[PDB]
């Protein structure tokens, strides 16, 4: 099955999903200087404070926190959106040293992790139809840089040692995901898709200017992680990014000038 390693990794998921040399594949290279500053670009509009987290899940390829998407309860709005975008989960991409792991890059620049904040688009009922619409999902992607700790992610960090291997899952309520936000909600934004297999083009992506910082020590954790399951040989949970795909026939705008 698909995966990071050499033998399935990136190069080799075209083959099950030929989207993936498609027109608006994620992720992507952000010039800085080549995007443009969109004046009729809205501020983001976030709306977590009713966010009710239920579950983390170690699905493989990363760790998934879960909500509570059956109501309008941690909603994504405003910027590029039309229309309101439910929060369903959480995950991350990082690397094996401090020096790779986000998807997107900046002027080539590549972060230690990438978080993506996954919601859907009310009007299409639920996650499975919306994935199917070229605007049926919202990824906000918050880059993770080493330095500083990161209080609202220790949670997160520390429940991971209950989930070290593919199919394990742990109760993981009341956290709040406004601890992982940066100060500024500058973003860039443009058309794309889902970054793993079946790599569906039904993103707008949203991509923060400002990144977070996390600990050495945190980041740390997330390389303890397993991609193998429970009894069979320990393959650590590192590099599980796509790199930059081509931009093709798309624009890259701005929020910020
Ligand atoms: N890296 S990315 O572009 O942000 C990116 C973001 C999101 C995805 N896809 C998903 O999360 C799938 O969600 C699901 C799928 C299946 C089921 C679910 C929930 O619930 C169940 O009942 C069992 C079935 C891929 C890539
Ligand atoms: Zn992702």
């Amino acid at each position: 099955h698909w995966g990071y390693g050499k033998h399935n990794g990136p190069e080799h998921w075209h083959k099950d999903f030929p989207i993936a040399k498609g027109e608006r594949q994620s992720p992507v290279d952000i010039d800085t200087h080549t995007a443009k500053y969109d004046p009729s670009l809205k501020p983001l509009s976030v709306s977590y404070d009713q966010a009710t987290s239920l579950r983390i899940l170690n699905n493989g390829h990363a760790f998934n926190v879960e909500f509570d998407d059956s109501q309008d309860k941690a909603v994504l709005k405003g910027g590029p959106l039309d229309g309101t975008y439910r929060l369903i989960q959480f995950h991350f991409h990082w690397g094996s040293l401090d020096g790779q792991g986000s998807e997107h890059t900046v002027d080539k620049k590549k972060y230690a992790a990438e978080l993506h904040l996954v919601h859907w688009n009310t009007k299409y009922g639920d996650f499975g139809k919306a994935v199917q619409q070229p605007d049926g999902l919202a990824v906000l992607g918050i880059f993770l840089k080493v330095g500083s700790a990161k209080p609202g992610l220790q949670k997160v960090v520390d429940v991971l040692d209950s989930i070290k291997t593919k199919g394990k899952s742990a109760d993981f309520t009341n956290f709040d995901p406004r601890g992982l936000l940066p100060e500024s909600l500058d973003y860039w934004t443009y058309p794309g898709s889902l970054t793993t297999p079946p790599l569906l083009e039904c993103v707008t992506w949203i991509v923060l200017k400002e990144p977070i910082s996390v600990s050495s020590e945190q980041v740390l954790k997330f390389r303890k992680l397993n991609f193998n399951g429970e009894g069979e040989p320990e393959e650590l949970m590192v590099d599980n990014w796509r790199p930059a795909q081509p931009l093709k026939n798309r624009q890259i705008k701005a929020s910020f000038k």
